[PDB]
């Protein structure tokens, strides 16, 4: 249960996150997407030996600052993620929603239809989070609202914002 | 305080609303506002007769139908009592309550815009109910399930339809 | 279920009851029950345009003085009001009471004997009140004591005031 | 403190009180004043012997019927004593009660007038029971349910039976 | 249940027994059994009237001295009357009250002997004072504190007074 | 606070107070008090050897028959011992327990005559007591009862037996 | 029950045990057992004796310092008093109280082994008190926190100092 | 605050720690803490890995076997850490203890005696835990009970194993 980090370790990952966030303000649309995802690989490493970091200083605590880095990468990096579902407008937003949520569950349109946003949503963050391996949240889409509403998609379509099906 | 109905008088208001009933039936999208408005005097006269004979009866009880038919009547003309915000868009639909609740309310765009539709809604309803002796309700518009979110103007015009302003 | 009231009514009504009041004030024991009859009338239904009233403040509060005159008016006229058990004696005064309340409910007279005066009068009086869509208290009369008597007609006409049957 | 009774005394007082039944009996509506009053006399006696009685032996059993015929007797005799407030109408009841409750007590009628007919009754009725040597209750009036009213005398005059003051 | 006292009769109880405690006075250690206990007869009345005088008197209270006297008579009374218990010694006076008791008990020497003081004295007391119609209590002898002994006649009698049987 | 016993000497002093049983049994009216004297020594060492040996046994069950005979000698002994209130007469008895206490406690005697019975007696037998090495108790004599009344010796002598002062 | 002591005595035991102080204050680590032991002897006769006379004094208050010598005594005494089990080592000490235990108990070693040095300390300590009748405690041995121990001796023995067996 | 593992990863530690159970059952008496130290590092690693691991797997279970090996390599590698409070006999064990948490606290030793052995002892444990990155426990030593005592290392020393200073 119990486990100790390496000891050239905590600052050996405090200077390759610092030299991740200069990296990560280099970019732009346009760096590839092979670029941005590498940069993601990082950032996730260096994610989970802080949450290792963590629970350990808790845990050393109990025996009696690179995260606020990463907090900042992540926010430089959340703008460069873009996923399927990025769309132009509401409605094609809803549309990307439904589309790969038919994908990912392998629903008919119907019944995905009649599933409310809220799932929807989270279903389809979850699997296109775990398939970047970065957490993609609902904040990170300009119709945020939108994406949280709990009504069944049908309804937000037509009674929301006049689509036809 | 206690007061009695004149006894040619349940009888006079049933046949009245069966009446009603009949005519109300006859409405299609081309009937006057001229005809229609006048069928709401007459449905609303009887809606107060109704109320009357309820509490007399319910008064009576402790000494010790019509709305029915009403409810009927209502769900017909219902359909055919138009405000200004009953529009094509949901777009539209939201700027209508908008500067119907600016002038009702005289408050400034960007105050009204902050505001909660919900209320926006419902203090643009109650109004124009008044204003046509007819009950006016959220679900007599296309866009119900819109002019129920708790979000603020502003957040729903640009975060649930991509809108300007 | 929900009704409002005509626009120019309110006060259509208040001055139409504060004109009641002025005239009701004229009456005096030799206004035919031809004229109070009818100021009874007018009375009644300034009375249920005030129950109207009364419901759409209460109502329209929710969505966030008359009767006064009434008050006085019913005071007046309760006083010119007469009904067929108003008599000059006590003891005519309870036989009118029976011979009534066996009229309305159809029981026999030893039966009706043995009755509680309490029922037998409120029995008697919502009957009449409901009959001249006025109501009538028990201090409409002058044996008002005699009237709330919790004993049976019997017991009253023999014990307390020396009667035959 | 403590006392005891002569011993041919229980049996002198059980066929004593034994004949005054019988006598009782004999009485209805034309035995003098002359007789009843010593019928009275007799009975006081017993009553008081029983008394007497009653408490010796109860006494006597703490170191370890008479009355049922005097129960009897009061009931018989109850019914031929009579007192001024005797009379023929609940109306002249009420006065002799008012006079002589003003008489017993110095009062004058005004204020007379405004007590509960409870008190006036009671005080006046026990006047004259020590007067008469004799417990005279209300139900030894024809108007008994009159004198138990709690309601002043005016009250009851005008209200309950139609009087003038 | 309730009586009242003929009126000539708290003054001439009063008088009555004014004189009688004159009388009393009198009495020596040579007036007869025969003046004493008639002497007593008298007191035995003024008490009982008394108790009479009392309740009524206290009954009368509730519809809103003579026993100070009598209690004098009782002290000097006390002082005559003589039972055939009444010893020259302890000793005797114990025989007298074992074979009293024997004598209204009707039991054996033998039982009587295994009873204890109290019992045997008040027995034997209120028997005389039965039969004498005067209360005759223990500091009415000079061997008081014997007689309320809570101990068997045999005890007392070998142990606290080296009797024989 | 804790002591042991030397270990020949439980059966020591058994077998030492089984030959005293022996001796007091020998004792009759006519032993000297020089012999029966003696005889008490021994019982009271024996006595306290016990309450050592109780205490011993009682501590020691704690770490997980000689009274007996004790018993008997003193029953037998008891009735050889005589203190100088050892009196023929329940009265004399008295006087010796009075003129005994003034002795002890060097008090008048009308002082000691207010006393109660029961200090008096237990405050000189505990002096005897004291004196003969013999606890001396009051169903030692033959006026146990006496000795035990809770009375000034005045009332006892005078009301309980008939004594002079 | 009741002992009493003998005069020429509490004196007799006080400079008798004066003098016993001071002769215990002589002894030191070359006196013989033989001396030491019936300094014992004295010592708990003495303790005896108060005992008595405690009781005694306690008995002859309700009637209404020799120990603080033996409390000092005692301290001296203590010091010289030796038991088996008092060893050079923690480790024979250990042993010593096993193999007593086993003695004293006659259980096989391996049962002994498993039983708790408290239990082991404390039947071991009451056996050898009651043997040379001295009170023998735990703080009597270098040891003492090690006898208090609520561990099976195979425990203590391996485990708190590396024994075998 | 969310991270995600590579996903060529749990396989990869899966086989990774299956041939670090293999090298450690290797280990004996003999291997050198250049061995053992390295193979201590592996755990290590493996150790921090599955906490990750865990933690995803909760995760992904909310949006709805490695430690068991991991478990068996610490049971092994356990047994071959050695501390320098490793020592053959009881009384080193303490020393070693004592002196070790003088040089971590920096306590004078005076101090550090009087300290209780449990601090000193878990206050030395984690310390050398955190250094070698392995739990190591009391029951990693032989004298597991004397390092669990609540008793100052001065009274163990003296009063439980028989030490000098």
């Amino acid at each position: 249960m119990k486990f100790f980090l390496k000891d050239g370790e905590t600052s050996r990952a405090l200077s390759r996150s610092e030299s991740l966030l200069r990296r990560v303000k280099e970019l732009g649309t346009n760096s590839q997407q092979s670029e941005i995802s590498e940069c993601v690989d990082e950032f996730n490493e260096l994610a989970s030996f802080n949450h290792l970091l963590v629970t350990v200083e808790h845990r050393e605590w109990m025996e009696q600052r690179i995260g606020e880095m990463l907090k900042e990468i992540r926010a430089f990096l959340k703008v460069r993620v873009v996923t399927p579902m990025h769309k132009e407008t509401a409605s094609d937003t809803l549309n990307a929603f439904l589309e790969e949520y038919c994908r990912i569950t392998g629903l008919a349109r119907e019944d995905a239809l009649r599933e409310k946003m809220r799932k929807v949503k989270s279903v389809v963050l979850f699997h296109h989070s775990e398939l970047l391996k970065f957490e993609v949240t609902e904040n990170m889409f300009s119709y945020t609202e939108l994406l949280k509403l709990n009504l069944s998609l049908r309804v937000i379509s037509s009674q929301i914002l006049g689509m036809a099906i």
